[PDB]
């Protein structure tokens, strides 16, 4: 019996909407604490179990409303989601992993009192949109005990990152911000591969995808964190032998399935 198992058995069609858990908002001001720029807290509320927490990070000149809808989408199915704003809109990657690393420390120990009754400690993850996809990934080479990682349509300069913190990168095929070619692909080539790891890749699929509603990103995103943050088998039957009509590419080392 899996004691950090959440709501009930999953169907693909129940990840492409707001899950059974109701879902309440805290709004962290930029001033109210230090080593990010505060953001949106999205937790659930109605209950009295704890859930794993995820830090995420918008991209270059974004700030939280960008990734709203995917914060809201995780609390909902049941994770504590700090969706960050940054110190300035235009921090780089690895500023953004800096302030993951604050944010993640700032749930585990300073967070409200509603927040932390229904926050794990012990069980986090990360996520991001472009840089701040680039972030997740130098976040998850600095900490390993972060249970998993999500870089949506990542953005960075360097390529190679040594971490064992399973990574699922979503990859836009159209993308002319981060081609996947030069950032998403080469970081998934990159990443050892003893690492966990999974690509999908969005058919015809713009950079801006990950910034409204978008059923292949909450699929594949909610499973991985169900998998890996709550050890939810039940989740695996998403990321094991796919095929969605949604993906123009699926890539993975397959050690998740097992």
């Amino acid at each position: 019996s899996n004691p950090y198992q959440r709501g009930p058995n999953p169907t693909r069609s129940a990840l492409t909407a707001d899950g059974p858990f109701s879902v309440a908002t805290y709004t962290v001001s930029r001033l109210s604490v230090s080593g990010f720029g505060g953001g949106v807290i999205y937790y659930p509320t109605g209950t009295s179990l704890t859930f794993g927490g995820i830090a995420m990070s918008p991209g270059y000149t974004a700030d939280a409303s960008s990734l709203a809808w995917l914060g809201r989408r995780l609390a909902s199915h049941g994770f504590v989601v700090l969706v960050i704003n940054t110190n300035s809109r235009f921090d780089g990657p690895d500023s953004r992993a800096s302030q993951l690393s604050a944010a993640l420390n700032y749930l585990r120990t300073s967070s409200p009192s509603a927040v932390r009754a229904r926050l794990d400690a012990n069980r986090l993850a990360v996520a991001g949109h472009a840089m701040g996809g680039g972030g997740t990934l130098r976040i998850a080479e600095q900490n390993p005990s972060l249970k998993a990682a999500v870089p949506l349509t990542p953005w960075h300069t360097d390529k190679t990152f040594n971490t064992s913190v399973p990574v699922l990168i979503v990859g836009a095929e159209a993308d002319t911000v981060a081609p996947v070619s030069q950032h998403a692909i080469p970081f998934y080539q990159n990443l050892p591969s003893t690492t966990p790891k999974v690509y999908v890749e969005l058919c015809n699929a713009s950079h801006i995808a990950p910034n409204s509603n978008n059923a292949a990103i909450s699929v594949y995103t909610i499973s991985w964190m169900k998998l890996w943050v709550d050890n939810d088998t039940r989740y695996r039957q998403f990321l094991c032998n796919v095929n969605d009509p949604a993906l123009c590419d699926f890539r993975t080392n397959n050690r998740h399935c097992q």
